[PDB]
């Protein structure tokens, strides 16, 4: 069911989404989206600092749908991307599975690429100091 | 360019994007997209009746990333739409290119449908009033 | 009684009020009436599109008063609809029983024309999907 | 044109509306009414102090529509009425004109009466003190 | 204890005062005073319309103090008045008593003259309509 | 004439008000005050620590009316001061000519001291640092 | 523990620390610092008025760190103090062990002073009245 | 003098401060200090996620104090860190240095590490997209 409050999750690229869920006045069991993601994919710029992310969640069925423009006071990729998934809470581990799309230019050419990323829920880790453990 | 208060986006199969734009206040030249969509396809649930948007736009090349989740207080279709893209403002009219994921069901089997929208920009029309025309 | 969260209300001529109550601070039983009009009549201006209603709700004997401007980003009737009536929740169905006045234009000839419409409260139907049903 | 800020209204029973007005965001030349009644029509009650009004006023052609719920910590006539009419602000002198509805209960029994009130602009009168002028 | 809500108060001259009650955050039991002052003495301008009332309210020994500027946008006595008195609960009526000062111009002649006012709590009458009882 | 930004003010016997002023939406002319108070005179309860001020001002003469409650984290006189006055900002100095009533108690016998306050505006005195002067 | 309202924290040279503790909307058992600070030492710029205190607070082991900058409408002294500590509840008095650092001048010199100061809880003093003790 | 909307400062060991600012309602030339802090330093944990950021810059002599607490939804180091020092924006590049402490425990011992930051200011990379450049 709920994983409200703020919610850590982990991608294969090691990319984190963090989300915090607000109810809809108007749409039942769908909440207002909002937190941060770090990009840490390989390939790509933007990576390692938070980019505000925006969406919508439907509780009835754990569905999910949110994006991020690719500019902040680091870094701009001059490009937006929207994630479309599912979550399963099922036994020793939470995940999401997502279809994303990614918009940007190349000449005054502009494009669509596609892809599709996993995240696993990973709950604060906790240390004895920010020096130690 | 400048879509400053509420544009109306009108898709190949009539269904209809209302924007609105508010400004990040830590993304350069980034907008908050709120508004509403009404899908007006014909084999399709969730008809006729307004469905908010939210999402993110960067105004530098003028590219979007936003979701419906297809529940209101008219009808639920349990799933999420995300539509990525871009716009073309040049000539006679304004056109907004987008590809587009949809995570929906079947029995307990979570999918995903790919696709592709192509709005174009349409200005109120005018009446005298709401009896005439 | 009650109509906490947001409710769907259909008319004779299948125009749809999606209502939802705020509590009034400072008027006892008193709510604050937000949401959307979708005008679906035959021979009218500025269809199928949210319109904003604001108004006014007694709960005390569950009586109401909104109005809709007809000017959104798809189409300006330059015109004004205010409803005044009660709702009966007794039996199977729940009902609002309005009257409504109408200030519009011909020329340089401003008018107000009458009327009643009458409301039943239709739960949000719900699909497997956007695309089954 | 404009009225802006605070303006006071007084029909032909000594009646009180002050205006107050706020830009929409998503409906173009439309504003929020909000602001105070003052009834004092020798017929009523809920006579000689402040409810509360909400509701909408188009300026492309000065039209406006707004309620009132006859419940305040002085008073309440269990009943609601709804107000749509147009200003005149040409001359010496700005009249705004109305057709009203009112929803109540005389038995088990609901009904709505109904009227027309015309209001006139007047601007806060100037005294030396409190005490005299 | 409470009258927490909107809460009717009428002094000797007619005048009424409706108060409103929020908890401060940094001072324990003091409320934060709003609402609305009605005028009716009859020696004085400003009388029969809304003025906003500020003050502090001192929940341990019912204690209060508030504040109105004369000015609205029916009518400016240019001068303000400040109230400050203590409440007393007990028996079948409950009543507040204050002393008010008020500050005035007569020439460019400034000025404070001084009273003292006597209010009575009120709860709302109920009447079947605002038409009849 | 103008207070815009905080602005500090010493009376005889040195307690000092701060002034910050935010224009009322509804009333011309008139400013919400709010600030502290830190009251420094010999004889007295909950002095040298700040207390919320709450009141109303009026532009058009310059004239004022805000109130204290004298409880804070620090110290509770469970009792309140109204003051009530006028500005003159001629010449070299700007000066707020103030009478002011307190409600307080003994046993069960609630009262409500008179007075005058005088104050005159000092501008921030200025160091090199918190170590020098 | 727990301090939920503004409390009162008093360090061996007399100054005065008012907190007030406001959940984080993201951050686990973290709240916002706000409230005031009156320095109160001999050899000192910027005495016996409130400085507006901001920080944040781990409510975990009870560990905070919170800033002042030293300019308000009585005295400027162009420089911040960062306190950095923790807080033991234990006992009969409830102490608050703080560390600091101070960014301050001389010529075109900037310079940052450390220091320690140690706070005791101290609940607010309680008089008849502002005029009895 | 104004580094306004959204800036980027790295430190000597990678770390990211991105600094919002907002006037201050009550403290001349005094800015709330918001937005998020990177942690990329080799000895500790709470590294490469967005920890919120609060204090206060005074402009005057450009001058900060800002603090993070350790925990957020990817991980908890139980422990606070106060920054305070300077700005200094001559030549080719803008440089903030800053004396730190932080609050942790070992055992049931609690204590206060210290150190030296020194961020340099990073405008926004530009790339093609977020795939390349």
């Amino acid at each position: 069911k709920l994983l409200a409050g703020a919610s850590n999750w982990v991608n294969q690229s090691g990319s984190v989404a963090q989300f915090v869920f607000t109810p809809s006045p108007t749409q039942p069991q769908t909440y207002e989206v909002s937190g941060n993601y770090i990009n840490n994919a390989q390939g790509t710029g933007c990576k390692g600092t938070c980019y505000p992310l925006s969406g919508a969640y439907y509780s009835g069925n754990q569905i999910i749908s949110f994006s991020v423009v690719w500019s902040n006071a680091s870094a701009n990729c001059q490009s937006a991307t929207g994630w479309t998934g599912y979550f399963d809470f099922s036994g020793s581990q939470a995940v999401l599975k997502t279809d994303w799309n990614l918009a940007f230019y190349s000449g005054s050419t502009p494009a669509i690429q596609q892809g599709q990323d996993d995240f696993m829920q990973s709950v604060a880790t906790v240390s004895e100091s920010l020096l130690t453990e």
